[PDB]
């Protein structure tokens, strides 16, 4: 038949193949409407619990018009820009100046405008390849009263005050007294201590985390993510560098062979240091109220974060969320595959002309090759940043841990002012006491760094980042839906099975990679997943994400790349299929 | 309709686009079978200027048997593995190591084992998105007899004999030997002094370079890779570092931030060096014969080049070869959009929700964002990489620049030795006898490196690289399209007419960024179309690409990302276009 012709059939064949899949229907937890306004004589929901950031906020936390928040959510179904534009962002603005008035000093004296929703109708664009935005699901988020929560909040809590804390000295009596807290208290969850109950939905069995460990320690559940030191190679370690190749039976060695070991990834001819931007240690933001509330209400405190000059290998856990901050999307799994490409780990044996060329006669760069999974891991991004920004806006729109801090600060400050307000918190705020103790005193310190001689007692999650979260809903992860789909990816490409024979660590003392005691053995496919679970939770140390959706999200990037995947096999004329071990432990052949 | 039916409904109307668009027929030159055996009772096709690499070869540089390319030819054309592996790649085997055995003692003391040909049938892969691999054509190559092939191999020639040359000393007197040889040997040649005529056809006279000065040598046609310094900004300069944002009134500046100046692109939180790897300054590749035509022979001499500890920023034309000996695919057009992104680069402003957000209440990550255009950036590359794989193997198979500067050689050794062979590059060898004389001089004396005290003549065109070329026909360029390709996306999602105002050159000194001495304007479509400039010339100066296949590569990248963003505007329902500034200088909006 003409080309043309099978092209379009190809491409048509694909779209059957992303439609026949079905629309798996995506459940909201209820939450929306079923927290109301605690005034006596009005009905209309709290949307408590509900992602409110930006629409104007009261002294507490809760949007002022409920209406606000109706329209934000008609906009984000519409995807109209005007719908959009029409919508209150921010607070009263000033007449004169035109700029919000802000709550906090801080962000009047900035002259600080408005930020805007993240691609609010981004869940409505059509995906040209996998699956559509709105075809997969993921399951409701966790509710505010749940245990579930509660533990998500804990362990956000937890990695805010741990946020100094170095990878590599988790278990080292330096730390011990803040990681045996840690354990105490997530082990003294009901989410973490008591099991899944039968009849309990399957996500919250697949996402429910068994005892706290310090080898599981804000570790994800990923296959081989709890296995090994805590961040993966990938994050950490660089790559063969260019010209250590082998020429037949010489042996070449890089002249800068050592920047393999000094995390310098052969970017090219050029390097990709794996070092991060110092954020300022011990700085949390939002720590204050009306700071919190301004950035509630979108102020644009982006790029307020202060840095120490240079960069250095993620140590501390908040190397990990500056990490997370500003990734480029695939920026890990770009790099993940750039190592795996330097290192020369092979490619999925059953993928076509992987063979020495003595045997198929055929080198592999744009199918089946480094320029196919380059292509693809960067080409699944945004398609899974399409289906959770649907899942995000459309579907869920789940409040921001820091949103989730801000009502359990309010509701625990409330007895003290002699009010009561947030009752649905009420179980975060009991089970997280010394959490919320010690947080409380982090952010005094915080926000007498910040300005304030005399801070108001202040239980708000400490923020890594100064604008906290992204300005889109937090279930599920843009990060980690990247991370399950680019990883997804990677595992299917490369032969994920492959053993890492080197496993480094970054130094408990110096900046510089050491050979990690891990006496076990590491895998592509586990150092994959302990990426995913690295970039992820990172987000989860930042403050900005809860873990449910770093999990649930990972496993929708996961379907849609397998989408994907599944969809470009029907280009491709050769006898071949990914191997390709999923989250769940099991494999697809694609 | 339902979101599912509108998914499907959308993707096969990108589909029905993308067949309707229609099919440019691909023509060759005729030059595969037209030059033929001079053997006088030998009828068949010599095959010469075709691409026959791998296939065994005689002495001279042509192939032993025409049967074994025409069987090549089937398999490209079939991409069925059994017939790819059934192809006889390498000279004949030793019967007891199993290893082939190479002319040149360097490749049999290697042990060398034979390369395949990268993606001979990825020309067939089906795209689901943008245009196929087989509807858009580049035009026939320049046939061995036309001026233009004269022409380009002189520039390959004199790029070759100007590897150690840095762009930043172009115009100054040390090299201005070099420099005006190169300017009078160019502007001595038919192609560059005598302009294009009439009825000559509008791809030759599109590509057609003219008069030759310092300022335009070795530089490519498209809008603004002529004015200002040779290198692109963002193959060099680094970007705006973390922490240099504006919050407000207030303009926090990055303690790295002087990274930008040193050539450090802000990677999210982690850094990219623009520094490319040293390779070995006057060490040249294939300049015996023996090692030429073992390469020619499929000789696996990836990785045998050797380098200088230590990475620097571009200064001399090898370091451009090396860059673009390695580049991850996308990673010069990636990097390219890190700077424009890193440095506030604003999009297109036809691009929906780029005003402020008071004015939108609207961020743009995951569509007409940061994540919209790397992804973009990424994906099209591997398009655009099936297009030019399907001109390469499919329709042109145009031989090698190494393969053209063998034919020279031979050619020019003949009556040496008493004997005629290849009169189709009779006209480059008396064209270029200058050139040519130089080219055995440098030749000499890197065989007497290699370790021939006295090596035979040889006109063979230095090599940047070890293994020469990839194992695919250099018409098009894979570099060069997907240059193109990824341009085209940066000057379609970026506003492309936003001029730079800081322009760095690499000092001509010290490994670091000065301030260019250009008192013109540089604008981001500009030096966007130099980095592809930049990216396909380093192409032509590793001597592994002409100079039409570089420029015809650029312009189907191009138009596979014009065809790749159109079918993606059907996936938005936001009211938008991408202002995009072609390389012929109109503006397609998409
Ligand atoms: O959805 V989030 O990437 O803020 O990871
Ligand atoms: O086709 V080439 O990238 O060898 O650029
Ligand atoms: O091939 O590249
Ligand atoms: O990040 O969002
Ligand atoms: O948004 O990211
Ligand atoms: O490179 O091809
Ligand atoms: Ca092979
Ligand atoms: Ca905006």
């Amino acid at each position: 038949q003409s080309r043309a012709k099978a092209s379009f059939d190809t491409r048509v064949a694909a779209a059957e193949l992303a439609l026949n899949r079905g629309v798996v229907p995506s459940f909201a937890n209820g939450e929306e409407l079923l927290y109301r306004n605690p005034d006596p004589d009005n009905t209309d929901p709290s949307f408590i619990a509900s992602f409110t950031k930006g629409l104007p906020h009261d002294d507490n936390g809760a949007i002022i018009d409920p209406d606000d928040f109706l329209a934000f959510v008609r906009a984000i179904n519409s995807g109209d820009e005007k719908e959009i534009a029409d919508l209150t962002l921010g607070p009263a603005r000033d007449p004169e100046t035109g700029l919000p008035i802000w709550r906090s000093d801080l962000a009047n004296s900035l002259e600080l405008e408005v930020r805007g929703w993240e691609n609010s109708s981004a869940g409505l664009t059509f995906d040209l390849e996998g699956p559509d935005a709105q075809s997969i699901a993921m399951p409701p988020a966790p509710v505010l009263t749940s245990p579930e929560l509660v533990a998500e909040i804990a362990e956000l809590y937890l990695m805010a005050l741990g946020r100094e804390i170095e990878f590599s000295e988790f278990d080292s009596p330096k730390n011990a007294e803040y990681i045996q807290f840690a354990i105490d208290q997530l082990n003294g969850l009901e989410w973490f201590n008591t099991p899944a109950k039968l009849g309990d939905p399957p996500a919250e069995i697949r996402r429910r985390r068994g005892e706290v460990t310090v080898g599981n320690l804000f570790r994800g559940i990923l296959p081989g993510s709890e296995v090994g030191p805590y961040l993966s190679q990938y994050i950490i370690v660089g790559s063969k560098q260019i010209g250590s190749a082998t020429v037949g039976n010489k042996t070449l060695v890089s002249p800068n062979a050592a920047d393999e070991f000094d995390g310098e990834i052969a970017y090219g001819s050029i390097t990709i240091s794996q070092r991060v931007r110092i954020a300022t240690p011990g700085r949390d933001f939002m720590t204050d109220l009306k700071v919190f509330l301004d950035v509630q209400d979108a102020a644009d405190f982006r790029g307020f974060e202060s840095y120490e000059p240079g960069a250095r290998l993620i140590r501390t856990i908040r190397d990990l969320a500056t990490w997370v901050h500003f990734d480029a999307l695939y920026e890990a799994y770009l790099n993940a595959c750039l190592i795996l490409l330097a290192n020369g780990v092979p490619f999925d044996p059953n993928l076509p002309f992987q063979q020495e060329d003595k045997l198929d006669n055929q080198d592999v760069f744009v199918n089946f090759g480094s320029a196919h999974v380059l292509s693809l891991v960067t080409e699944v991004a945004t398609r899974a940043l399409k289906a959770v920004r649907y899942q995000k806006f459309n579907i869920h729109r789940r409040l921001r841990p820091e949103a989730t801090g801000g009502l359990i600060s309010v509701n625990k400050i409330a007895p003290q002012k002699g009010e009561s307000i947030f009752p649905e918190v009420d179980l975060a705020v009991e089970e997280l006491g010394d959490i919320l103790e010690k947080a409380e005193i982090s952010n005094r310190k915080q926000n007498i760094a910040d300005g304030d001689p005399d801070p108001d007692p202040s239980f708000l999650l400490p923020m890594a980042f100064a604008e906290g979260s992204p300005f889109h809903p937090s279930y599920g992860s843009g990060h980690a839906v990247v991370a399950g789909a680019c990883v997804t990816i990677l595992k299917a490409f490369f032969d994920s099975g492959i053993e890492i024979d080197q496993v480094f660590e970054v130094d408990k003392d110096e900046d510089k990679l050491v050979k990690s005691s891990f006496k076990g053995t590491l895998t592509v496919a586990g150092e994959l997943n302990k990426l995913a679970d690295n970039i992820a939770i990172g987000r989860n140390m930042a403050g900005v994400h809860y873990f449910s959706d770093q999990f649930e999200s990972l496993l929708l990037g996961e379907q849609v790349a397998i989408g994907i995947l599944e969809e470009q096999s029907l280009t491709y004329g050769e006898n071949f299929f990914f191997n390709l071990p999923k989250f769940d432990g099991t494999t697809i052949q694609i």
